[PDB]
């Protein structure tokens, strides 16, 4: 977490070219496993592998056209590891399976699962972790969670093998459909090679794809660390280490290494957002905040010396690093995207404002009330549209408004984001509840819980919805709360030297 380490990274690359040329013949080979015959169960097992490796990214077409062929059930329709297995690698890559599948396996007279299944461990787990790719109003998912959470339970202390243990602990603690994929990958690599049945091809593709992502990353790193010592904001009492937190919350929405101009441009403004959020909260005047927000309504600075410096280098960053967002997309993508950062800025400010305000004047509000305005302050909706922007084909502003207007795909994900933040963190989610209903501390995080899991079901709704998105910013959308997850359960650091830093040994 120093600047001087970090801004020196990028300079040395652990990486070689054998490194690069190896891994070149090994994704090959690991291509021709994905279409390759295999038992119906082994490959897929072998796609989840992939994907938990974090090397979907790689293999995305071969991994939907296998999927498709297997979409001769012998394999799978006996056995309930299977069936949720198939159901649940379906779902993940938009081939719908119904519900019902799972029936066979319930009591028709009670419509609960057999207590007979609890025995075996590995269908405990497809079955829990299969339960998150539901919808609303699929209570045989909903079954199916409660009964696979209290088995794994009541199980994880009966397994011997410390592998499989580590993997329903980790499971329990989140289920996979939530976890951010460059984190999870790099947990699971260790995991996968102590598994009986580990293809060691891919394992060795993870490791070497993961080394040389990682070394773009550490490119990535250093240059928004020379840049934030550029701006001063580093020198400022707020937001200590924003600018990493920032990165590392980015690396959840986004890994890839061709996507690394977005990620880093999503970072800076994570960053802003982050300090911003101090000098609202804690730093500064109503009246000083009044005029931070009036300057960005009207993208004007004339009245910027007004603010003093600990206030005006901050909101003058914004407006700076904003032009230059807006003006990449109109050199990159020939689309002047400055309304549009400058706008979702304006929103946020205005977000922050009526927060300062509340807590300035005592109101206390509604949890409905807390919710409009916070899925705004979040900063999702500033970083969803500005994902957008960078990356859509063909911009236009219409396509920018529709994503604006927060259209319910979008706002699912930022109320997600915001209640995630809250639940792991003035009035805040549940608090307000406890007031709106007056429930105590438990049962209202009893209830927010809740609205976690309903929120996705409605996002995993939208994926099978026709829609105006398309990748990458469908999977944004996606990455984001998972992101979120992750960061709301010193561990950050820990993570950092791991998934940034330290290369996987060889
Ligand atoms: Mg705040
Ligand atoms: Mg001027």
């Amino acid at each position: 977490w120093d600047y001087d380490f970090l801004q020196s990274l990028g300079r040395h690359s652990s990486v070689t070219e054998e490194h690069v040329g190896l891994a070149e013949k090994l994704k090959g080979e690991v291509k021709s496993l994905i279409t390759g015959p295999m038992e119906p169960l082994a490959k897929l097992e072998f796609i989840d592998s992939v994907r938990r490796l974090g090397l979907k990214y790689q293999f995305e077409t071969e991994m939907k056209e296998a999927l498709a062929n297997i979409s001769y059930d012998s394999w799978w329709v006996d056995n309930l590891r299977a069936t949720a297995l198939r159901f649940r690698l379906l779902r993940e890559n938009g081939i719908f399976v119904p519900q019902d599948v799972f029936e066979r396996f319930q009591n028709k007279e009670t419509g609960k699962f057999k207590n007979e299944l609890c025995e075996d461990v590995k269908g405990l787990l497809n079955l829990y972790e299969a339960s998150f790719l539901g919808w609303e109003g699929e209570d045989i998912l909903d079954e199916a969670r409660t009964f696979s959470t209290a088995q794994l339970k009541n199980v994880e202390k009966k397994i011997s093998s410390p592998n499989l243990a580590k993997i329903v602990h980790h499971a329990l603690d989140l289920p996979l459909h939530w976890r951010a994929i460059r984190y999870e990958a790099r947990w699971f690599i260790d995991i996968y090679e102590d598994e009986e049945d580990m293809n060691p091809t891919l394992l060795k593709y993870a490791k070497l794809d993961f080394n040389i992502v990682q070394s773009f990353h550490q490119a990535e790193i250093g240059r928004l660390a020379r840049w934030w010592v550029g701006t001063g904001l580093d020198k400022l009492p707020f937001a200590r280490n924003g600018l990493i937190q920032s990165y590392m919350y980015a690396i959840g929405m986004l890994f890839e290494p061709h996507l690394g101009e977005v990620r880093e441009m999503e970072a800076k403004v994570g960053a802003l957002i982050t300090t911003i959020d101090d000098v609202y909260d804690v730093y500064g005047t109503m009246e000083e905040l009044e005029l931070f927000t009036d300057i960005t309504e009207r993208w004007d600075i004339n009245r910027v010396d007004q603010l003093p410096r600990n206030i005006r280098m901050p909101l003058l960053t914004m407006f700076n690093t904003s032009n230059d967002i807006g003006y990449w997309a109109l050199k990159e993508r020939g689309f002047n995207g400055i309304p549009y950062t400058a706008k979702v800025w304006a929103d946020q400010l205005k977000s922050y404002t009526k927060e300062a305000k509340w807590f300035h004047e005592g109101h206390k509000p509604t949890l409905e009330e807390y919710l409009e305005n916070a899925l705004v302050s979040i900063g999702f909706p500033n970083l969803l549209v500005t994902s957008y922007l960078l990356t859509v084909d063909n911009p236009t502003k219409e396509k920018l408004d529709y994503v604006d207007s927060l259209p319910l795909f979008v706002r699912a994900s930022c109320i997600l984001c915001r209640i995630i933040n809250d639940l792991g963190t003035n009035l805040k989610s549940i608090q307000c509840y406890m007031n709106e209903t007056g429930a105590s501390q438990e049962v209202a995080r009893e209830h927010i819980e809740g609205l976690v899991r309903m929120w996705w079901k409605r996002l995993n709704k939208c994926l099978f919805e026709p829609s105006p998105f398309t990748e990458p910013f469908l999977s944004f959308t996606i990455n984001v709360v998972r992101g979120s997850h992750f960061f709301y359960q010193s561990w950050t650091k820990n993570q950092g030297m791991s998934v940034l830093i330290h290369p996987i040994t060889l």
